[PDB]
This record gives structure tokens, C-alpha cells and sequence, in this order.
């Protein structure tokens, strides 16, 4: 009977090594196979409430005629095997769409959909180019696991998502155990603590320390913190390059705030001219989809719309599973949240067509250090050769508020910046207020012009929004590690006092800035624990004690030979 | 197969009116019939999502042989009539459930669990007697409907509740409707427009002009606007006189800032002789389950423990519908999150046993208006008979900030106060500098000697925790509107300049105020839109124009001959 359906759980299905893994089947009520949905959790293919806030409506699948797949990943829960983050999900997927595709109830398509992991498995199942999956949709997820959630562009350590995240896997490992053991109830209040003070955690040096999160879940450090350089072992797990060669439909929804905003862009532009693509980013953090912050609201329209995506989903998947012809009509191509006047938007593709790239050149009579020193941003060059100058200390480094942090108060993402503006070593450049409104909508980068009194250092930018009644609105930013800066891959130091030019990927962002309002830029060495500190000494950071460490005196220059920018997608619409 | 179950969506079941309500049940694959347990739904049985993530894991119970059945409330969804709030709901509620009692797959064994309307149904079925109904688990929700949500025991209008969940419901009428209409478009961004601006959409006068709500939900004037007082309209609706006549267990849960926290905490005290009673209380507000919040923070624990609870109802359900009479061991009566040290407690009442009903005493010298005033509040009765005065004008009321907020900011509970410390209607008395910790945990209240140059007016009492750091966190608050002083019933106004003595009840709380705090109590005559404000003339209030309205000069007598005080639950342990 249409609209009814039976639930099997623990059906144990087999991979190639012999390993079980346990799946819930939520099949309805036909004659017939049906077209069928593959989910692949770690956090419990039971408990469907956590997750599913964030994704979809997906029991209206069921209802409407299609299996859904739940997965327990190896190792953990219903599942046999050993748990090793992302090194199995390729083999394991292919594998589980193998033995759908065999299935009485399965008609030969297949599709995905889930948010987070549940979004990273998709591309990971995608790349096996198994003819029965027909569409993915990843939710907040990255093709890249350097990039996001790890490291990034930049190449610093994300240690605040590592640690924070790593906690939540060990306290899962630990509530689900085998055979239950005596440290369990001790270990578990620890990375509660982890948890309540990630900040703190992030804090003790040497980084590669980690006793509990080492012993609990090895790779940790075995993986991430002993890997800084984007090398053959972050390759071996990343999918990007493989992309362009696709030729399958993918929904894809990012946040503005969320930690994998970069990379969910990145790979709507990877696979846009070979297939059927979708994109929808709204004003969201990883853990709060809500569009209600502690000083920023976006109304109740930037609510995550739960049920419209479900609508969506369904829409593209009976276009790519049913060959329902004209199921994605009226649909658009890209759909965003443009913060400002906060109101959602259709556009045509992503980047906007029409996206005039614009340099807004830092300038400013006297010190740009702090809020009110007198740093400038224009869209001509500056007239007078200056040099801003401040001390960054590892011991001190600026506080991460707002962005795209994961755990560590992962839930403001548009943070008021004034916490932090009266500190030395942030410098400040803004335009005057403005008269009429310039809407921002597309990748952001920075170019500078740099130096530092040691052979290494970071440089940060953050792109703001400052209201009339003095808020500071976090947008968007990034960082550049100085070894890093031409290549993620094979670093070199630097000279004490030669200036470079360096970019810095600030990822993207969708916001009009009204009429009195003013653009603003912060410049900085350290946005800590978004980013791990960097030791300024040409070290392995994450082996270093913090007594160890070095002080940077850093440098901006800008004028007419040194013409230090931020570029801005402008939209003029 | 033990794990296993399906779903029948859309099963009609019959009321004694001929009129056909849609449930879906979820039903175990089983030899023989089963428990089962009812959940009476206004949100759509379909989207299960939208509030689960508030109770249990439920489908953990149909996987461990337990029916569950989801039932659109009248009018509603896939459910004929026409919806009208709380009227239907007793006679519904025993319909169905005679319903469930008669079917092949019931064993004779009904229970009930859900959150806030899926809570206040529960109430409205127990008092049905009907014998098959075992056990009921009431999450954030209430017996007595003026009580909780829409007044309160000091009799003023919960206008933010009112206005934000008329447009709540507003909006599913209309995405839900029959035949779709012209003016739907339109009403649903005028609904979007209070639900973004709540205290703005209260700010309209006369109150009762509701052109928008009132046509959709007549309701809204028709009962709650235009029925001040606890009259026979609402004694007709109300459950809370024939509990204390009821054996039924109940799993009552509440949070210390729920709008309902006072009304459930009432619930508990009065079924707990007569059966088997449950009591769980965290720290949440309606919409805020998380426990985090702009500026309080009380750990991972205070997060709303989905699983914990979920074995917990699993448990008392076995108890209770299987007979199994040692499923509850281990489990304490109560248990409760106090707040300071921030940790999960356990109780063997509540009441607690041993609760030293404490008065501390306003004093000081000179004016308490403002937080740098020189308000005092001491275990001993003040010295001198002093006075404090101050002009509470309608058409400035003091903003409501956190507290036992619904829909206006009603994530943000352990509000921060400092906002409105420098106004002059908000009158402060704080205790020193604590050097040993005070436990304050049980019901709270106030009592005033005051006067006033009005005929009517309203007083309120908010007890606050004062950090060293200078946040001082709202914990618990409440109102009188003098009219109701004595009854909610027959209200009788006031003589201008004659004092009077007054209750204010401020709901409960659990706190442990730490050394290097203070404990702090603000006095005032508003705080809005959490109550509709005083008009200060004896009239109908929500009749009256704002033009129309009086300011009033208030006065808080303390000294010897006039003992104001607030009264607080001290435990020493
Ligand atoms: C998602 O489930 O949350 C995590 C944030 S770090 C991420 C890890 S790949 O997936
Ligand atoms: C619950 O579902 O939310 C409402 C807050 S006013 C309440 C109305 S009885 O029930
Ligand atoms: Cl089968
Ligand atoms: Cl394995
Ligand atoms: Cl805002
Ligand atoms: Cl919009
Ligand atoms: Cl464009
Ligand atoms: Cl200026
Ligand atoms: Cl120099
Ligand atoms: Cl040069
Ligand atoms: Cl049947
Ligand atoms: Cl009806
Ligand atoms: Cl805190
Ligand atoms: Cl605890
Ligand atoms: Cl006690
Ligand atoms: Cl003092
Ligand atoms: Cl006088
Ligand atoms: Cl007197």
C-alpha cells in the first residue's frame, strides 16, 4: 500500500575482506524493486534524530516509493571490524552499492544523501564509478580532507575541529564497547573536558602529546598531527582530482559558516560542466542551522528549511533515478542566503556570472593597529609607501570568534569582533560608511604584501561587516602558513625581513553591505583554535613546546610599489 | 523478528462525533498484540523530526516490541473537522485510545509520552479514566492552560507566547490548507514578519485588534484575549483539580526556563502520593535544549540527554504497561540539574526534603534604583523604613531578557541583565560578596509591601546570579498584577497610596550561588512582551489604547513595620 513500508534492522551485508556490515533496510510496501537510498553513518545507523535534523525529511521518501539504506561504518556500533577514519569508506561503499544493486527490492538505481560524513562517504562512494549510483547529494562535506576538515588551503592545522571531533569518536567507541572496561568511566569524563574547553585542550604543548585521544583513536596524530604537508597519505584519501572525470548529479549544500564551505564550493565547480548540479548555501554553522546567533539574526527564513529540501531532494532524485524527464523544473541551478538583506536567492551558476573581481587596497595615515588606529580600504591604490608593524607573540595569539569553527563555540558563526579590537596585533582597515549598498557573492582572497622578523609565520584576513550601532560581523576568512605559501606540498622557509607576496584563501561569502555600514578587513598572525598556533621558528609546530617558541615582529606594507588588497566578487545587480 | 516492525501511514480512526483522525502506527513484527504508546500530535504525524529531537529515541521502543502510534490532532493534516486548541482534546484523546484498546495488536496496555502539546494531551487523556491507559510521560508541559502557557499565576498575559505560537500555528494551516487560496501567500509573510518581531506584533494596541491572527485562529481573541481572569472558560479546559483523584504514573519532565517549568513541577507535586511519579529537570528553555547560550554555558551533561531519557521512559514503560516490577531500580524519584556547580543531581523529592524556606530582606541606604544603587537583601530584618520609588510609564516597560521566554529570544534562558541595570525603574538588592556557597533549590517567591498612584499595576520579582566577572545571569522570575493579587478569579482593584502586601510567585529554580558571587533580586513594575504591560487604569488592558494608558509612580516599602522580602528554598548538603 503507497505511503506504508517495513523496517529490517542488523541485516549484516559482507565486503570483500569478509567483514560484516550492519545496515537498517526502510523498504515500502510494492510489487516491484524500487530505486534506493544509501546513507553511511558512524554515529549510529540507529539513532536517525541526530543527523537528520540537518538533512531531509527522509521517511517522505519512504513513503513515496523509495528503499533507504542506513550503514553502521566498520568498525563501529552494529558493524564488525576495526574503525580507521576514511581509509575504508571507498572499498566499503562499493562494496554496499554491489550488494544493493543485487537485491530483489532494489531496480538498479541507486542514489546517496546525508550531511557531514554523510556527505564526505558520497564522494567517496561516487569515485568508484559504479553504474548503479546514479545521483549524490553531500550535505556540508568536502572531496578533500586536507582542505576540509583537517588542515586547508592555508596549510595550519584545524586543531580545534581534530581535537574536538576526536573526542566525540572516542566517546562514541567508548558508549558502544565490545567487552566494557574499567578505564571507560574515567576516559569518558576526560573528553567531556576536551569538549567544554577545546581552546584549553589545543593548548598544551607539545601538540602531538595526546595520551588519551592517541591511545583511544592512534590516528589522531599517526595521521593528522604527523602529516602537516599535504602529502602522499593526504592524497591517497582525497577524491578532488578524480572529480572531473565524473559524470554524476550531485545536490550540494554548504553553509557560510561551516567548516567546509571552501571545499563543498570546490566541488560544485569540479562537476557543474559534466553533470547535472545543485547548489544551496545558507547563512549556517556545522552545529547550529537555526539563522539565530548570539549577536546576529537572519530571520526566521534562514531557519534550515527542512522540509522545502526534502522536496529538493526528492525532485532531483526522481529526475536521476526515475528518469522523471521534467521533475527539476522551476528548480534553480544555484540557490543562496545573501546575508544583509538577508534573503534567499536564485542564481543562474556559481561563481555568479557577471562577478566583477575588485581590489580594495589597504591604506590609512598612521597605525592601523587596533579598531581606531587609521586603516583604510579603497578601490584605488594607496598614494604614500606605509608599513604596519606588530608583535605576534604564540603564547598570546588573537582568539578564533565566529567563522567557520567547528567545535570550539562552532554555534556564532557571524561573531561580533569587538572582543578583540583594542589588541595590538590585529590591525584594522575599513572603508568610509557607505552610501549604497555593494553586495559580496563569491570565492574572497587576499593579496599581501608581508614580512616577518623570523623564518616563519602566519598571516591572517577576516572580512567584516561593521553595523551602524557598532557590531562587527564576522564573514569569512583565512589564513597562510609562510612555508606553505607557493605550495602545500613542498615548504621552504623564509629571510627575516624580505618582503613577500603571499595569498590568502578567505573561502566565500554572500553579503550585502548597506548604506551605513562600512567594509572592514582585520589582518593578523593567529586566529586561535580555528587555526593551531605557528611557532615562528621553521619547526615541526605540533612538536614544539610552547616555552620553545619564538615571537614574531610582523609586518604589512601598502602604498603604490607594495599594494597589499583584498579582492571582493562584486555584484552590482 | 525481535528489531523488527513496519508502518501503516494514514489510518482513519473514528470519534463519537463520526468525525475520521489519521494515525500512523508503527508496529513491531509480533506473534501476539503488544504495548503500546500514543502521542497526540498538532505538528504533523508525518514530520517526526521536528520534535523528537525534544524527547526519545522512540524508535528504539518499536524495536523493542512496543507499539507506538502518531495521531494528527482534529483539523489538522490528514485529520478532518476543524482545529480549535484544547476543547477537542480529552474527548479525542479517550476516542483513540478505546480505539487502540480494541485492535488485534494491542495487549490492554496504553501509555503516552511527548513534549509540551504532545505533553498537555497527556493530562487531557489521563483524567478520561480510562483503564487501559497506564502510565503517561508529560515532557515541558502543563495542567491548567491559564497557569501555563497563555497567563500565569500572577495574572497577566503571556502575549509573546500567545502572538509567537497563533503565528506558528497560522502558518501550518496555510502550508497544510484544503483548497490553497489567493491571501495565503500574503498571511504567510505577515506570520513570518510577528514570528521575526514578537515584541514588536505585542507593541500594537488595543491588543485585541488582531486582524491577521484573529481570522485565521478566532481562538486567539475569542478565548485567550478576551478571558482575562481564570474563569469558568478556563477552569472548563483545565485538568489540574482532578489529578489529585488520578493513580496514574507520569515521567514528568521540565526545564528551569520552560514557560511551562512552574506548571509541571505543580503536576509532579500533585500525582506523586497517589502513584508512581518521575521528575527530571535541565536547564533549557522551550527552544533551546542544548545548554548553551549567549552568555552561560553549562557543559556537554546539560545537553538535553536524548539517550539517557530514552532508556529511562523505556524503563518506567516496562514498569508500568509490561509489569515488570524491578525495571526501575537503580532510578531515583527525581533528578535535577543544579545549576553553579553545574551537575545532574539526584533527589528523593521534590520538594527536597529539608528545604529551609529562607527570607533575605530588602535594605540599604539611600535609592535601590539601578544595579550602582544601594539596594541590600540580608537574612536580617532591616534597620530603618525606607521607601523606593520610581516611574513606571507603559509606553517604556522594561525589556523582558531571558527568563521563561517562548518565542521572543526564547533560546537565550540564563540571560545576562546587565542591559537594563542603569534604567530606573529596575530597582537591585544584592547580597555581599559570598564566601560560602548557598544552594537555592526548590519554588521561589516574593513578598512586597507596596503602594502605588494607580487604581491598578503590576510588580515583578527576578532573582539573579551576579558572577564576578560582572554577568548577572537571570535564574527565575514572576508577576503580580495587583487586581489579582488576592484571586485570579474575582480581581478588585487598588486604593492609590495605600500599601498593600503582596505574593509574587516566581516559579522555582535549582542554583548553587558560588563564592565570589552574589545573590540579587530586581524589583519592578514590567517585563514585556514575556507579560503584556499594565495599563495602570483599572480597565480591560488589552482593550486599551497605548495613548490611553497611565504612567504610575510605584513604591517598595522595607523596614521593621513593612518586611519586603523574597523567600528562597536554601539546602544545605
Ligand atoms: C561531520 O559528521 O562532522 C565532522 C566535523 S569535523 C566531520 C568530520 S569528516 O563530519
Ligand atoms: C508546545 O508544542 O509549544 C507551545 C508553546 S506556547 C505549547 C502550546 S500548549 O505546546
Ligand atoms: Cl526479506
Ligand atoms: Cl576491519
Ligand atoms: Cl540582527
Ligand atoms: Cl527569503
Ligand atoms: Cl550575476
Ligand atoms: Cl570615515
Ligand atoms: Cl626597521
Ligand atoms: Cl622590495
Ligand atoms: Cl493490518
Ligand atoms: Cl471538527
Ligand atoms: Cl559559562
Ligand atoms: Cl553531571
Ligand atoms: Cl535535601
Ligand atoms: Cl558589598
Ligand atoms: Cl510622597
Ligand atoms: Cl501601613
Amino acid at each position: 500500500v503507497d505511503g506504508n513500508y517495513s523496517v529490517a534492522s542488523n541485516v549484516m551485508v559482507p565486503m570483500r575482506d569478509g567483514v560484516r556490515l550492519a545496515v537498517d533496510l526502510y523498504r515500502p510496501d510494492a510489487d516491484g524493486p524500487v530505486p534506493v537510498l544509501l546513507v553511511r553513518n558512524p554515529y549510529d545507523k540507529f539513532d536517525v534524530f541526530a543527523w537528520s535534523t540537518q538533512s531531509t525529511n527522509w521517511l517522505e521518501f519512504v513513503r513515496d516509493g523509495y528503499a533507504v539504506v542506513i550503514q553502521d561504518t566498520r568498525g563501529l556500533f552494529a558493524s564488525e571490524g576495526e574503525f580507521v577514519p576514511h581509509v575504508d569508506d571507498e572499498a566499503d561503499a562499493e562494496d554496499t552499492l554491489s550488494w544493493i544493486l543485487e537485491q530483489a527490492w532494489c531496480d538498479g538505481n541507486v542514489g546517496m544523501f546525508g550531511v557531514s560524513y554523510l556527505g564526505v562517504t558520497q564522494w567517496q562512494a561516487a569515485v568508484s564509478g559504479v553504474g548503479g549510483l546514479k545521483a549524490i547529494a553531500p550535505s556540508m562535506a568536502s572531496a578533500d580532507l586536507y582542505r576540509a576538515p583537517w588542515y586547508g588551503p592555508g596549510g595550519a592545522l584545524s586543531v580545534e575541529a581534530l581535537l574536538g571531533w576526536s573526542a566525540l569518536i572516542g566517546r562514541q567507541l567508548i558508549t558502544s564497547r565490545s567487552d566494557a572496561r574499567p578505564e571507560d568511566a574515567a576516559d569518558f569524563v576526560q573528553l567531556a573536558a576536551i569538549l567544554n574547553d577545546v581552546a584549553g585542550a589545543a593548548s598544551v604543548t607539545p601538540l602531538a602529546e595526546q595520551p588519551l585521544l592517541g591511545r583511544l583513536i592512534p590516528w589522531v596524530i599517526d595521521q593528522v598531527v604527523d602529516h602537516p604537508d599535504n602529502d602522499e597519505s593526504w592524497q591517497s584519501i582525497s577524491l578532488f582530482e578524480r572529480l572531473g572525470g565524473l559524470a554524476t548529479p550531485a545536490l550540494i549544500t554548504a553553509g557560510w559558516y561551516d567548516g567546509f564551505v571552501g571545499e563543498s564550493l570546490r566541488t560544485f565547480v569540479a562537476v557543474k560542466d559534466n553533470a547535472d548540479a545543485r547548489l544551496v548555501v545558507g547563512p549556517w554553522s556545522h552545529s547550529n542551522l537555526t539563522g539565530r546567533n548570539a549577536d546576529r539574526k537572519f530571520g526566521i527564513a534562514a531557519t534550515y528549511p527542512i522540509q522545502e529540501a526534502t522536496t529538493m531532494h526528492k525532485a532531483f532524485f526522481d529526475r536521476h533515478l526515475r528518469g522523471e524527464t521534467d521533475a527539476l523544473a522551476g528548480v534553480p541551478k544555484v540557490r543562496l542566503f545573501v546575508m544583509g538583506i538577508d534573503e534567499w536567492r536564485d542564481e543562474t551558476d556559481w561563481p555568479l556570472p557577471d562577478t566583477a573581481y575588485t581590489p580594495f587596497y589597504l591604506g590609512g595615515s598612521g597605525a592601523a593597529n587596533t579598531s581606531t588606529g587609521g586603516g583604510t580600504l579603497s578601490t584605488s591604490i594607496s598614494g604614500t609607501e606605509s608599513a604596519d608593524t606588530y608583535l605576534y607573540d604564540p603564547a598570546d595569539p588573537v582568539p578564533s570568534l565566529g567563522g567557520t569553527l567547528l567545535f570550539h563555540n562552532g554555534d556564532n558563526g557571524p561573531a561580533d569582533q569587538r572582543p578583540i579590537h583594542d589588541r595590538d596585533d590585529v590591525l584594522c582597515y575599513s572603508t568610509e560608511v557607505l552610501t549604497d549598498p555593494v553586495e559580496v557573492t563569491g570565492t574572497v582572497s587576499a593579496r599581501l604584501f608581508v614580512s616577518s622578523s623570523a623564518v616563519d609565520t602566519d598571516f591572517t584576513a577576516k572580512l567584516v561587516d561593521v553595523f551602524p550601532d557598532g557590531r562587527a560581523i564576522a564573514l569569512c576568512d583565512g589564513i597562510v602558513r609562510m612555508r606553505y605559501r607557493e605550495t602545500l606540498v613542498n615548504p621552504t622557509l623564509i629571510e627575516a625581513g624580505e618582503i613577500y607576496e603571499v595569498a590568502i584563501d578567505m573561502l566565500a561569502t554572500s553579503n550585502v553591505f548597506l548604506p551605513g555600514h562600512r567594509i572592514m578587513v582585520q589582518v593578523s598572525s593567529s586566529n586561535f583554535p580555528k587555526y593551531d598556533r605557528n611557532s615562528n621558528t621553521g619547526g615541526v609546530i605540533a612538536r614544539e613546546q610552547l616555552e620553545e617558541m619564538c615571537t614574531a615582529v610582523n609586518r604589512i606594507h601598502r602604498g603604490p610599489e607594495h599594494p597589499s588588497h583584498i579582492v571582493l566578487p562584486i555584484i552590482k545587480r
